[PDB]
Parts: structure tokens; C-alpha cells; sequence
């Protein structure tokens, strides 16, 4: 028995999937399931994605792109988090898609001798972050058709999430055109992430890459899709002590994803009913005041930190100051993962 | 090769034993690797720790505990978060001493069928968390004396007031052994405690952070060697204006906190380059301005450690304790041994 876990209900994912899938109509639907499927689990979540719909993964580095294809996932997988340094030829041989970032990316892929290596080139749309930008665009197009065995599935670019989107498109539908007027067909061309995708239709082109809404969390507040929430983090009251108050302990400190900031920000469910966290969240535990502790709370009692029976993420997240994608990526340390 | 890593110097956490136990003299050293051994990797850290003097291990849960054994590790072992419905009875089969931190975890072990459980007491001196309260002393000391397969083997406490939760302790203690139970080896020096009040020592001193080179009171050395190292390389370098940023490989899915933004910058080639921008789930940017030293995609940038500022410093511009940055760095960071 574990005192601190995450429950990961792979129905709601399912559901989700199916959800997603619906949505996307005749455009593919890749889910992107980096960070471990943002924290659920991707060796159990992606083979659920993969058996309701999804038509591609998409992930951040190689090692995960690898670890997909390792758990037996056969759907078309993309990466856009590497650098020649590393050894990508490793991935190409497991067919899997690179994101190419930059000329020297496209550069290595060119340069490298192997039979087809499919490529996705990852468009500057105006964030100046990673990509291939405006005044490289000429180059790497001229170059990528120049190569034989070298496939450009087409070419996407990241929505930073944000007036903004429609200037990025504009410039993305600008690279495009560049593209295809130097033989690069880019048959299959995305840029919607989950707030894009859940509000831009007319955006869905022929693939749409959502991450967060397949966890179930909503990217836009006030916005309904019948989303299912799928995890849940729980811990099972150590202690409870008499100080005429009480305060139970709950067995989760920062070195399990507990921020020492959220102190005296939050409270946790158990059976339902909030207790207010008190004092410094120390490395092991916090604590929580159950006041003269009328419903008769004791050590063993669940308590919800966020999820199924307690406050949402979104809710907690907004309580801690932050975004619904960073609290479920928070369970961490002694959290075991339990599945549904 | 991985664009995001932890170095950790084993031999720097050798020498911190070393160090420690020095500083211990007569008083047993019990080192906690609780937590992955503040993430630095209990599987390659304690062993080193084992073999350069450590006379005992302490950490959290009956898992971590179970660990060690699991590793080989042949010293006293100490675990003091578990509760009655778990698998304690495991962990006793496996010689690892636990803590009685409450009045239903010394009924557990006096109801369990075990020739000889050896447990200590875990005392409530002010603090209010775990451990068995003033209130409680009677009970439990005439209890635990009653059960004669269990062998009290000393008590402890946990310091925040500190002189103020010794008087606490010492009053227990004095009843613990008014009731019969000799309590030979008890403990309440952390790494701060230990570094500052030798009258603290007592038979044995309970330090963690120190062992992994972090200093806890900001104010003087010990000679002590920092651990652990932090790195990322850097993936991408963008003109955006002739001014130039830098993408680095890590976000808050790996430890960075969106609420980082603004609040630091890395060190590369001994140079700081302020984090600009919003931190997103797998990386963060880096403002460069003309790039005068023509950092390239692939430069080393360290986050925190060797060639960059230390833990404790890296901790403060985080608003949050050296403690909480070793445990930071996680996802897609790859543990590397130096
Ligand atoms: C994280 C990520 C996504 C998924 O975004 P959500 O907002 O979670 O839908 C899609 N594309 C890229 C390139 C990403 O890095
Ligand atoms: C974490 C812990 C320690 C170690 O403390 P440092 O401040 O790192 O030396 C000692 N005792 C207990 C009970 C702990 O939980």
C-alpha cells in the first residue's frame, strides 16, 4: 500500500480520444504525448490513445519519440526536440519523423545516408524561438528538395499560445507557398495545439496536434467540450495530531511536486470537504488544519490534493498562480502511478 | 548524448563523508538519502557513503527503506513515514528499525508477531507534526516497556525554539526512562544543528543535506564539496533583432517552474545569460544581445553547479531553499556519475 499515488483513469482518456477524434473530422489527429503523457504515464497511456483514433504521436525529444515506438506504437511519430549532435540516425532508423529546426538540422539530415528519412519542417511563424525563420526559409527549401532520400511530410509551426495567431499563420502560409513553389509538396501541414484546436476550426488544415485537452483539462477558461478529467493526487493521512484544534499530516513534501510557494494557498479534500494547508511544506509533508475536526478525520483518511473527489487542476492550478499543465506534471518523487 | 543531464561528483560526496564523520567524533554518524538521496541517486550514493564511514541510514518511507536493503546496503537503517495498513512487517524481516510516531503505530508493533522489532521513539517537541506528544509520553513509554519484543533503541525529534524543543526532548527522555526503557542511542542534529551545536551530538547526529556539499546556514564554510551539477545544451540559437536569444532544452515538466521566469540566468563558457520569456512545458529562452562571445547551438549552459552558480545561490534567485533546487531537476534530465 503506497501513501502517496496519482490515480490515471484511462476510460476518461479514452473518452477524450474519441472526444478529440470527433472534433478533428477528416483531419488527422496527432496527440501529443511528451513528458511522459504529461505525467500520466505514456507506456500506458499512448497504446489507449492509439487504440481510439489517434493518427500520430508527437513528441518533444528522441529518447521519447523511441520510447513510443519501444511500447509497440506503429503510428506515425514526430519529434522536434534534438540536435545533430545526437544520435537522430538512431531515431530515422525507427521511423521516426524529425522536426527540422534549423539549417544545420537540415543540413545533418541531408547529409546523412540512409534509404528515406521523413522530415516535418518546424516553421519560425514570428515566436523566435526554435525553427527555421523568414530569411532562412529560401535556403532550406532549395536544399531539403534537393535531396533524394529525404521526404517532407509538410511543415508546422507552434501557435505560442496566445491577433498573434493570425500573424503567425500569415507567415506560416508564406513559408508554405515558398515551399511548394520550390517542389516541396508538404502534403500534411499542422499549427493547432489544444486552445487553437478547441476554438479554431478553420485552422485544422490537415493534421491537429492537441496535448492537453486527451488529459482532460480545458486550455481556455469558460469553454465546454465534455472533457474527463484523468488524474487524480491523493495521499493517505499519516498523522493526525490534537494541538481544542487539530492538524493532520498528509505524507507529500516538495521533493514529491508539492511547491513550498503554494503554502497557504490551497486545501485538500477528504470525503469531500476542504481543509486549509497551515505552515511550511517541508521536503516529506505538509500540513492541514481540520480545525476541531468534526467529521472525525484520522490518520489513513484519503486526502485529495487535486483531481477525482477534490478541486480540479485547473482550480488548484489557479490557486498556485499557475496553468493546469504545470500542476499535473507536479506529482513527482515518492508518487506512485496507479492506473484507474 | 543527452541535451539535458545531472553530474553527480561521487567523490565529492565521499569527501563529504568523510568530512562529516570527522566532525561526528564519538557519535554516530547516520546519514538520510531519503527522497533518491536528495535526488542525487541513493542506488551509486550510498554505497559511497557506506564505505567512508556513515554508521547507519535514515530515510522516509518503508520503499526507500527497502531499497537499501535491496542495494546491499549492511548498515542500521531508520524509517520514520509509514502507517499500520502498510507492509511494515516487511521491512522489520529486513532489519530496518522503525519510528513509532504516534500511539497507533506502537500498537501495531506491540500486536505484531515478531521475536525482536527494533523501533525509536519519534518525539513531538513543539513542532505539532508527527511523532507522539507530551500528552502521550505515559502512554506509550509504559506500553512499549510492557512488550518485551520490542527493543526501544533511543528517541529523536526534529528541530524547526531549538534550545526550546530540547528542554521538550529531555523531559521525555528522562520519563522514557523513568518507565525502564534505557533509550542508548537517540538523536535530533539535522545539518544545520550538527554543523553548529556539537553539545547537540548526543550518541548519534542525523545529517542529510550536508553530505551532498550544500552548506544550510548561509554564513560559513566546512569544506564541504557541492554534488550536483545541472546542464543543459543549448538547441537552438535565433536572431530577433542585432540582438540574438537562445532556446535551452528544459521547462517546467523538468523541473524549471513558469514562476522561474525573469528570476535567473545560466552560465556559459563562466558567463551569465539572463532567461527572458515565458517558460513553457520543454524549454525556456535566453537573451543573448549581440552574442559578443558567439554562443552556438550545442554550448554547455549550467543551470546550477560547476562553472555556474551554486545550488544556494541559484536556490535564492528561485525564492525557495537549496534544499527544494537538488530535487528540481527531473523529466527529461538524465543522470550522469562524475
Ligand atoms: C506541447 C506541444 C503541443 C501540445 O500543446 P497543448 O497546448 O497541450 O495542446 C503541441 N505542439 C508542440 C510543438 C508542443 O511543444
Ligand atoms: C530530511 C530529514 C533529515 C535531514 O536533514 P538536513 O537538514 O538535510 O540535514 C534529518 N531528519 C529527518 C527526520 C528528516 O526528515
Amino acid at each position: 500500500m503506497n501513501l502517496l499515488t496519482t490515480k490515471i483513469d484511462l476510460d476518461a482518456i479514452a473518452h477524450n480520444t474519441r472526444v478529440l477524434k470527433q472534433m478533428a473530422g477528416p483531419a488527422k489527429l496527432m496527440a501529443v504525448v511528451k513528458a511522459n503523457a504529461y505525467n500520466h504515464g505514456v507506456e500506458k497511456v499512448a497504446p489507449v490513445i492509439a487504440a481510439h483514433g489517434a493518427d500520430a504521436f508527437g513528441v518533444a525529444t528522441l529518447a521519447e519519440a523511441m520510447q513510443l515506438r519501444d511500447i509497440g506504437i506503429s503510428q506515425e511519430v514526430l519529434c522536434w526536440i534534438w540536435t545533430p549532435e545526437q544520435d537522430f540516425r538512431a531515431a530515422i532508423d525507427r521511423n521516426i519523423d524529425l522536426a527540422v529546426i534549423s539549417p544545420a538540422h537540415a543540413k545533418a539530415l541531408i547529409e546523412t545516408d540512409a534509404e528515406h528519412i521523413r522530415v516535418s519542417i518546424k516553421i519560425d511563424s514570428g515566436l523566435h524561438r526554435s525553427g527555421v525563420d523568414e530569411q532562412e526559409w529560401e535556403g532550406v527549401f532549395s536544399a531539403l528538395a534537393a535531396a533524394p532520400h529525404i521526404e517532407v511530410t509538410g511543415m508546422f509551426t507552434h501557435l505560442a499560445c496566445a491577433p498573434e495567431t493570425d500573424r503567425q499563420i500569415i507567415a506560416f502560409r508564406r513559408a508554405l507557398a515558398l515551399a511548394r513553389k520550390h517542389g516541396l509538396e508538404c502534403p500534411v501541414n499542422h499549427v493547432c495545439n489544444s486552445p487553437a484546436f478547441l476554438t479554431r476550426s478553420d485552422l485544422h488544415m490537415e493534421m491537429v496536434r492537441p496535448g492537453l485537452a486527451f488529459y482532460g483539462l480545458e486550455p481556455v477558461a469558460g469553454l465546454e467540450h465534455g472533457l474527463k478529467p484523468a488524474m487524480t493526487w491523493e495521499a493517505k493521512v499519516s498523522v493526525v495530531k490534537q494541538i481544542r484544534g487539530f492538524v493532520a499530516v498528509v505524507p507529500a513534501g516538495y521533493a514529491d511536486g508539492m511547491p513550498r510557494h503554494a503554502q497557504g494557498k490551497f486545501s485538500v479534500t477528504i470525503d469531500g470537504l476542504d481543509y486549509p494547508q497551515v505552515g511550511r511544506v517541508c521536503m516529506d509533508q505538509f500540513v492541514i488544519s481540520l480545525g476541531d475536526n468534526p467529521h472525525g478525520v484520522e490518520a489513513g483518511a484519503k486526502a485529495v490534493i487535486f483531481g477525482e473527489n477534490g478541486h480540479d487542476a485547473t482550480d488548484f492550478a489557479e490557486r498556485l498562480d499557475t496553468i493546469n499543465y504545470e500542476v499535473v506534471c507536479r506529482p513527482t518523487g515518492r508518487t506512485v502511478r496507479a492506473y484507474v
